[PDB]
């Protein structure tokens, strides 16, 4: 079994620093790139920073660059987000979460901890939910719809749009509530060892579809897309998938 654990999560006050580390077993740690992902609470995924198989190149959104500091420690089996001057706004849920090299999909993801930046004087400074998609000069994801009614056995199609070409380097993730995101298609349709193969995906370019051939009633969940072409890596803003 691959193995993700991640440590560290807890109330912290803004402008103070935590430490979060992800043990690794189960795989050849220095063999792969390494993402940390967030949650903000009843909100979608947003990508934070990634480091390559040797920690030589890191990479960082830019709402955390200078405050967050990646780094791996390939003899212990251990991967680190430093985070220094936190903010009301970094509140979320942190997932680690590895890197394959080929196609760029985060194919084992942790279970995740959750980091609470709070004085107490409300939860306005959170700002909400942030602007899902990609921001500044990220390749945009639009997903669609946002939300939609169905029920068992019927045929659902999911979409999503990116700004630029991305090949097929584009991923598909089941969220149910309150559990980690899954991989379901890399490569924009491949499908990821164990998934039933009621899912499909297919598109290059900048058009993807996923597909499930006959809604079953745990598919109720909320989906991802996911660009895996370049850094900040992108996600979707998420269909939910609900019954009617």
């Amino acid at each position: 079994e691959v193995q993700l654990l991640e440590s560290g999560g807890g109330l912290v006050q803004p402008g103070g620093s935590l430490r979060l580390s992800c043990a690794a077993s189960g795989f050849t740690f220095s063999s792969y790139a390494m993402s940390w992902v967030r949650q903000a609470p009843g909100c979608g995924l947003e990508w934070v920073s990634a480091i390559s198989g040797s920690g030589g190149s890191t990479y960082y959104a830019d709402s955390v660059k200078g405050r967050f500091t990646i780094s791996r420690d390939n003899s212990k089996n251990t991967l680190y987000l430093q985070m220094n001057s936190l903010r009301a706004e970094d509140t979320a849920v942190y997932y680690c979460a590895k890197y394959d090299g080929i196609y760029g999909e985060l194919d084992f993801w942790g279970q995740g901890t959750l980091v609470t930046v709070s004085s107490g004087g409300g939860s306005g400074g959170s700002g909400g939910c942030p602007p899902c998609g990609g921001s500044g000069g990220d390749i945009q994801m639009t997903q669609s719809p946002s939300s939609l009614s169905a029920s068992v056995g019927d045929r659902v199609t999911i979409t999503c749009r990116a700004s630029q070409s991305i090949s097929s380097y584009l991923n598909w993730y089941q969220q149910k509530p309150g559990k980690a995101p899954k991989l379901l298609i890399y490569a924009a349709s491949s499908l990821q060892s164990g998934v039933p193969s009621r899912f499909s995906g297919s598109g290059s370019g900048t058009d993807f579809t996923l597909t499930i051939s006959s809604l079953q009633p745990e598919d109720f969940a909320t989906y991802y897309c996911q660009q895996s072409y370049s850094t900040p890596l992108t996600f979707g803003c998420g269909t939910k998938v609900e019954i009617k």
